[PDB]
């Protein structure tokens, strides 16, 4: 991988796996999320992070995901060459914003894109700060200063408030626990699980005759390594469903979502 | 990646993933393991398969791992890359073995090998079967005739007989279930996945202060999409040995069992 010319982006080239592939074949949206998320920290080193910036060690805050938009049209086969485009950009005092493009590598077309909000957190007290200044002028040297979105339109997917689910469920996988897999090199669980998690109430009947679309998911708090999670979906009409993760024990909301599915 | 020169071997590069590592910054045993079932992948579909051969579709026959041993003396460092080389043998009417040497591709040392044996088994009735002629005909094509061991050693712990965990056992993670990521292209649970699940009841203070050197797991039966398992172990020894069982939560039925070996860092 290398930034652009501009050095305001940053590209790879992904060949997809053979364990990474599902039944159709093709990439899973987790494998996709774990590319995403590979890009953009290889983007962060090539750009001279750690995810902090210097002043961020310096006042112990960090970048927590507050929301992850997706919306694939293509999902790459097994064996094939995916590549991704990934870049920054600041919101102000509310946060970061992290975008990606993912493209056929022989073809030259998109074939999906990404969209993601970052808060700013101490990370001792676990509060959530507003971007003050310093941090946003170290962001501007390597981010584009006209905006660049990957979901320009007025009005789109990724950016709609998303409603709780109430009981009952329709659907549920009760009693999801990470294992050390789930977890990163700081001990925290991967942001992709949350993802698999969601998907696990989705019906085998429903993921045998679609194809996802778009999944739109909201983190409120984090799961511990002792953490038990129960996922609920419930469909709202292609099919719409509504998800939601809770902590097992009190019913803490840890995520909420939504995920379009189309006939194959 | 690319067959060698002879075609009875193949190599491959594997740049180091973020989150691919554990703690200390290195790639976890079960990024190792979805690296040499990778490698495996690309070498039988270089050779001509998709893993049957014209006589195992014929027949409904497929390969089932009876054995999988790894011994790693360095792990790769996120953002290094790693060099594995894999091969075929075969092991007469027993089975097959596909053996991996990974190198660091800076230095060219071998910083860990892996071996695994396979067992012939008919994809209906689930029943094994020793290998017929030719199937042993159609491989040797694409094996070196003579031995080529990742393990060559007179007594190696790859070839050692492990024996069954005795309630109660010293530690145990309950409840176990695969999801979604865990299952293959063929929806049967990664093989990766058991490895996963066996470590899973060491104490997080070995896996802080200790670094897996060895690990050897025997695979008796496939664990369902809906099935729960769980895993004991218990200290059988400066290094620590550990003994393995993978249980259903039901019945009680084997799945797994195995051993390990730690040094302190
Ligand atoms: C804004 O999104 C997120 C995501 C993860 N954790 C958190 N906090 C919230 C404040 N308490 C600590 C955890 N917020
Ligand atoms: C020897 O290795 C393995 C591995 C997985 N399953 C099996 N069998 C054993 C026979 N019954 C069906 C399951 N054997």
């Amino acid at each position: 991988g290398s930034l652009t010319e501009d050095g305001l982006s940053y590209k790879e080239k992904f060949v997809v796996r053979s364990y990474e592939v599902g039944s159709n074949k093709t990439a899973t949206v987790e494998t996709i999320a774990n590319l995403l998320q590979e890009v953009g920290c290889n983007h962060a080193q090539s750009v001279g992070f750690s995810a902090t910036t210097t002043t961020m060690r310096k006042l112990h805050l960090i970048w927590v995901t507050a929301r992850m938009h997706i919306e694939i049209y293509k999902y790459p086969a097994w064996g094939d060459v995916v590549e991704i485009e990934t870049w920054c950009q600041s919101e102000g005092r509310i946060g970061t914003r992290r975008d990606w493009i993912l493209k056929d590598s022989v073809t030259g077309e998109v074939t999906g894109r990404a969209t993601s909000k970052w808060v700013m957190m101490n990370q001792d007290t676990r509060r959530l700060q507003k971007v003050s200044d310093d941090v946003r002028d170290e962001y501007l040297v390597f981010c584009p200063q006209e905006p660049r979105l990957a979901f320009p339109e007025e009005n789109n997917r990724s950016l709609k408030k998303i409603p709780k689910l109430e009981d009952p469920a329709q659907y549920s996988m009760i009693g999801l626990k990470p294992r050390r897999a789930d977890l990163d090199m700081n001990q925290h669980v991967n942001n992709v699980t949350y993802i698999g998690w969601v998907l696990e109430s989705i019906p085998q009947e429903i993921v045998d005759t679609h194809e996802l679309q778009v999944i739109t998911l909201d983190y409120r708090r984090e799961c511990q390594q002792d953490d038990v999670v129960d996922s609920l979906t419930t469909t709202t009409s292609d099919s719409q469903f509504l998800h939601l993760l809770r902590l097992s024990g009190d019913g803490q909301e840890i995520n909420r979502g939504t995920t379009l599915w189309r006939k194959k």
